[PDB]
C-alpha cells in the first residue's frame, strides 16, 4: 500500500526531480524519513491503476487538469492548510486545485507553452501562423526547417485549435457544461486544417515527438519549437542562442494554450499524509525548496510561493511565459478531462496522417466526448 516511515514521491521525467531529490534529502536529514523520488512513464494513467489496489506513491505530482478524475475515483486525499499557510500562495492556484469546493492538491506553479526560437536562423520571430510555409521554405533551402514541436501531444497542438474558437467544456453558471464542447467548431476545424496543411505541404512531420523535436531544435536543425519552462534546461546545455516568445497569432487572433498548474497531491491510502504534510508545506513549499526544484528545470512563468514569485518575475523568458497564460485558459479538472484529451489525441494524430480528414477526426472525437 505503501511502507509508513518513508515518502514515495512520483513526478514526471521533464521535470526538476532531481532537485526534488535534494529537498528529500534535505528532508532526511533534519527528519530521519527515506524519502524516494520515481519518475515512471505515463504516471497519469499509471497511477489511478495503483492507487486503486490500494497502492503506489505517497506524493504524486501532475498538472492540476488529471486531479478531479482522482478525486472522483477517490484516490486522493483532501490537505488542509490554514490561513496561516493558505495566505502565502496566490488565491487563483488555490481555486485550481478545489474539486467540489475541496482543495485536494497543493498547488507549485503555473505552466504555459511558449514560442522558442534560434536567434541566428531567426532574429526576428514570425508574428504569426500563417508566414510560417514561407519561412519554411527559404530555410530548407539551407538544410534547416522552420518549426518542429511534438504533435502526439494535444496540449501542444491545442493553441492553435483554440485560437480561432476551438474550446474543451463550455462554462456556465459556475461550472462546466459537459455537453457543450467545442472541439468540432468552426474555429477548431480551422485550426486543424492548417496544422494539416502544413504537414500536406511537407512544413512538417506527422511523425515529430518530444524527443525528435527536442533534438532537431537542440541540434541547431530547426529555427524554432513550441515548449515549457522546463525545457529551457536542456537547451541552456545545447548552447543555441534561443530566445522564448509569444506563440503566434491565427486569423489575427492569439493561439490559446491550457495553462496548467504543477500541483502535489497525497495518495487516499498513504500511511503517512502526516510526513507528507510535513515536506509539501514545511520543505518544499519555501523559497529554498523552490529554488532546489528550479535551479534544475524551470518551474514556469509564475508559482504559486508568492514570496519566491517576488524574484524570478524579472527574466524575459518568465515574462514571455506570463504573456502566453495570460492569453491562455487554465484547464478544467473536472473528471471528463481524461475522455477530453483521449479524443482529442486521436483526432490530431489521425487528421496529421491523413487516415482521417479534418471533418470526419473533430466530428468523432466531439461524440467520443460528450457520450
Ligand atoms: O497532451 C495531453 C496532456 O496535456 C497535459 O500534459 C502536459 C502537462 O501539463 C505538463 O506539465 C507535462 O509536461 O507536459 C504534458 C504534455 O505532454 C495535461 O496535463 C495532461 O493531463 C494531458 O494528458
Amino acid at each position: 500500500k505503501i511502507e509508513e516511515g518513508k515518502l514515495v514521491i512520483w513526478i514526471n521525467g521533464d521535470k526538476g526531480y532531481n532537485g526534488l531529490a535534494e529537498v528529500g534529502k534535505k528532508f532526511e536529514k533534519d527528519t530521519g524519513i527515506k524519502v524516494t523520488v520515481e519518475h515512471p512513464d505515463k504516471l497519469e494513467e499509471k497511477f489511478p491503476q495503483v492507487a486503486a489496489t490500494g497502492d503506489g506513491p505517497d506524493i504524486i505530482f501532475w498538472a492540476h487538469d488529471r486531479f478531479g478524475g482522482y478525486a472522483q475515483s477517490g484516490l486522493l486525499a483532501e490537505i488542509t492548510p490554514d490561513k496561516a499557510f493558505q495566505d502565502k500562495l496566490y488565491p487563483f492556484t488555490w481555486d485550481a486545485v478545489r474539486y467540489n469546493g475541496k482543495l485536494i492538491a497543493y498547488p507549485i506553479a503555473v505552466e504555459a507553452l511558449s514560442l522558442i526560437y534560434n536567434k541566428d536562423l531567426l532574429p526576428n520571430p514570425p508574428k504569426t501562423w500563417e508566414e510560417i510555409p514561407a519561412l519554411d521554405k527559404e530555410l530548407k533551402a539551407k538544410g534547416k526547417s522552420a518549426l518542429m514541436f511534438n504533435l502526439q501531444e494535444p496540449y501542444f497542438t491545442w493553441p492553435l485549435i483554440a485560437a480561432d474558437g476551438g474550446y474543451a467544456f463550455k462554462y456556465e453558471n459556475g461550472k462546466y457544461d459537459i455537453k457543450d464542447v467545442g472541439v468540432d467548431n468552426a474555429g477548431a476545424k480551422a485550426g486543424l486544417t492548417f496544422l494539416v496543411d502544413l504537414i500536406k505541404n511537407k512544413h512538417m512531420n506527422a511523425d515529430t515527438d518530444y524527443s525528435i523535436a527536442e533534438a532537431a531544435f537542440n541540434k541547431g536543425e530547426t529555427a524554432m519549437t513550441i515548449n515549457g519552462p522546463w525545457a529551457w534546461s536542456n537547451i541552456d546545455t545545447s548552447k543555441v542562442n534561443y530566445g522564448v516568445t509569444v506563440l503566434p497569432t491565427f486569423k489575427g487572433q492569439p493561439s490559446k494554450p491550457f495553462v496548467g498548474v504543477l500541483s502535489a497531491g497525497i495518495n487516499a491510502a498513504s500511511p503517512n499524509k502526516e510526513l507528507a504534510k510535513e515536506f509539501l508545506e514545511n520543505y518544499l513549499l519555501t523559497d529554498e525548496g523552490l529554488e532546489a526544484v528550479n535551479k534544475d528545470k524551470p518551474l514556469g512563468g509564475s508559482v504559486a510561493l508568492k514570496s519566491y514569485e517576488e524574484e524570478l518575475a524579472k527574466d524575459p523568458r518568465i515574462a514571455a511565459t506570463m504573456e502566453n497564460a495570460q492569453k491562455g485558459e487554465i484547464m478544467p479538472n473536472i473528471p471528463q478531462m481524461s475522455a477530453f484529451w483521449y479524443a482529442v489525441r486521436t483526432a490530431v494524430i489521425n487528421a496529421a496522417s491523413g487516415r482521417q480528414t479534418v471533418d470526419e477526426a473533430l466530428k468523432d472525437a466531439q461524440t467520443r466526448i460528450t457520450k
